């Protein structure tokens, strides 16, 4: 069974903002998926260290960037704690809520959508190149789901497809005019520009 799920109003806005403002520097978003992902992976390190076992679904901690020509997909994995159903719909709750309503304030009084990461909320940057995303969890304490908006003002949960073990993937569906994401030196100068300092290997598969 799916479950539809509207976003919170401020969330909501934050979308269409995304998608409706000319903003050319859209290669953020790759910052930010990636920040994400580190954040995930010094959290599975952390709890690690007290409870060892923790580590059975996974010994690996790395980022995965596989661009996929054919489904026109980009797709960031990571191997970090992963989210449970409760951590996903909680995310996308009132924690958000305050983030988003300073980052909209922000761009009011003249900050740029670069900064959208300072507000806890850069995971939305995806929708300036995406015109859907997929998110694949998988936590050690919970199943696997599948988290998947195309904006509108809803998403979708489901118990997820082939196991990962634990962490995330972020499947970017992109917009017909943002292949360039796909392309080997354009991910490469985008990882060495904004990500070069990221405790964790970064693996450019290449088609
Ligand atoms: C649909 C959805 C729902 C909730 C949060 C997101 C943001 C997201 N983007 N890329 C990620 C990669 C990840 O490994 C995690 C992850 O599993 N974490 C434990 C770290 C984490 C949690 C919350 C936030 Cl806000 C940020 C990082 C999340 C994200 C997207």
């Amino acid at each position: 069974e799916v479950e539809t799920f509207a976003f919170q109003a401020e969330i909501a806005q934050l979308m269409s903002l995304i998608i409706n403002t000319f903003y050319s520097n859209k290669e953020i978003f790759l910052r930010e998926l990636i920040s994400n992902s580190s954040d995930a992976l010094d959290k599975i390190r952390y709890e690690s260290l007290t409870d060892p076992s923790k580590l059975d679904s996974g010994k690996e901690l790395h980022i995965n960037l596989i661009p996929n020509k054919q489904d026109r997909t980009l797709t960031i994995v990571d191997t970090g704690i992963g989210m449970t159903k409760a951590d996903l719909i909680n995310n996308l709750g009132t924690i958000a809520k305050s983030g988003t309503k300073a980052f909209m304030e922000a761009l009011q009084a003249g900050a740029d959508i670069s900064m959208i990461g300072q507000f806890g909320v850069g995971f939305y940057s995806a929708y300036l190149v995406a015109e859907k995303v997929t998110v694949i969890t998988k936590h050690n304490d919970d199943e696997q789901y599948a988290w998947e908006s195309s904006a509108g003002g809803s998403f979708t949960v489901r118990t997820d497809g082939e196991p990962m073990g634990r962490g995330t993937k972020v499947i970017l569906h992109l917009k017909e005019d943002q292949t360039e994401y796909l392309e080997e030196r354009r991910i490469k100068e985008i990882v060495k520009k904004h990500s070069q300092f990221i405790g964790y290997p970064i693996t450019l598969f290449v088609e």
